[PDB]
């Protein structure tokens, strides 16, 4: 519904940056194209040239509804064109893809369990309370901006407002009413809430970049795949990051996909929040 919406509007550019990337490929790859596009670009993969549109339907076979929809949702998303009697991959995406499929990405591109003891106290009953706390605190925000006939971290409130999810009032103590996205936004099932939010935390950096130009939301959305195949209650090593990744643990702290302990900055929990992203 929503990172579907998102995709289809990014400009051919970002796409091959983003397939740069094996995790991401093969992420979307997984968990966007449905079971035939998969099928097709499998075949498409595999075999030598930019082969015939025939071979591909004698590919097809059985049912034969999709035949149709799959070819739109491949020609929108990834460089894969064609020009009729050819249907080519797009290097960037083939060559992730392959190394993806082939278990040959970088070894340190992946969560790095930790060694390190984890604090009996940390379990998944824990990461739930932890996180979904957190999640009360926002959705009780965009809610005490209901009209009447503490709260998340400063740094979510200007998200939400820049979001429109939110909107500045003179009327209001708050200086603060909802909008219909909020409206929306309140009505949404948990997994479609954070991605509504984790989509705005991506644009704001675009909206950002654009006014600067007088991390990218590339690396930040590759980082989110990276989070969702993940384990839950399991430690991960900070210093396996990238800067631009040590870099992002702050906002998804904020988000509650993330605990650090005070005690040892070392190991990150992704919560449950972080781990879904993709299987929904």
């Amino acid at each position: 519904y929503q990172l579907s919406d998102y995709l289809e509007k990014l400009p051919g550019t970002t796409f091959r940056k983003l397939y740069q990337q094996p995790s991401s490929a093969f992420a979307i790859f997984r968990r966007m194209l449905p079971p035939l596009a998969k099928v097709f670009v499998q075949a498409l993969l595999y075999m030598p040239q930019p082969m015939l549109l025939s071979d591909l339907d004698v590919w097809v076979r059985p049912r034969a509804l999709s035949i149709l929809r799959s070819l739109h949702i491949v020609q929108i998303t990834p460089p894969g064109k064609d020009r009729p009697q050819e249907v080519q991959l797009t290097t960037n995406f083939r060559n992730s893809l392959r190394l993806a499929l082939e278990g040959g990405a970088a070894h340190n591109s992946f969560g790095v369990p930790s060694s390190l003891p984890v604090d009996p106290r940390i379990d998944i009953a824990f990461l739930d309370n932890y996180a979904r706390k957190k999640w009360e605190d926002i959705l009780h925000y965009v809610v005490s901006s209901v009209p009447v006939h503490g709260g998340p971290k400063a740094s979510v409130k200007d998200l939400l407002l820049a979001g429109r999810l939110v909107e500045r009032r003179p009327d209001t103590k708050t200086g603060i009413g909802i909008t219909q996205a909020g409206f929306t936004f309140l009505l949404q099932e948990a997994n479609a809430q954070v991605w509504t939010l984790l989509l705005l935390w991506l644009e704001a950096a675009d909206q950002a970049k654009a006014a600067a130009a007088a991390p990218d939301s590339i690396e930040m959305l590759s980082f989110l795949f990276m989070l969702a195949s993940l384990e839950l209650g399991r430690a991960y090593d900070t210093d396996a990051l990238s800067e631009t990744r040590r870099n992002m643990l702050p906002a998804l702290v904020d988000f509650g996909l993330i605990y650090i302990p005070r005690e040892d900055t070392r190991q990150y929990f992704p919560t449950r929040l972080a781990t879904t992203l993709t299987s929904s």
